[PDB]
């Protein structure tokens, strides 16, 4: 499993 | 900003 | 399963 | 933001 | 089983 | 069994 | 951030 | 900024 | 198992 | 697993 | 920061 | 600044 984020 | 993420 | 957002 | 999983 | 949520 | 999140 | 795992 | 990654 | 974590 | 941030 | 391992 | 790393 992943994630991203960006802000 | 934004997120995603999944398993 | 999985998701996403943006604001 | 967002969460998941499964078992 | 499993879940997904996005707020 | 997993799980992923993203704040 | 974000947090992934599974076993 | 951002993050990402994954298991 | 394993983990991954971002911030 | 892995990760990438940067600001 | 980051981090990740496993067994 | 960033940062990357994995296991």
């Amino acid at each position: 499993g992943g994630y991203a984020g960006a802000s």
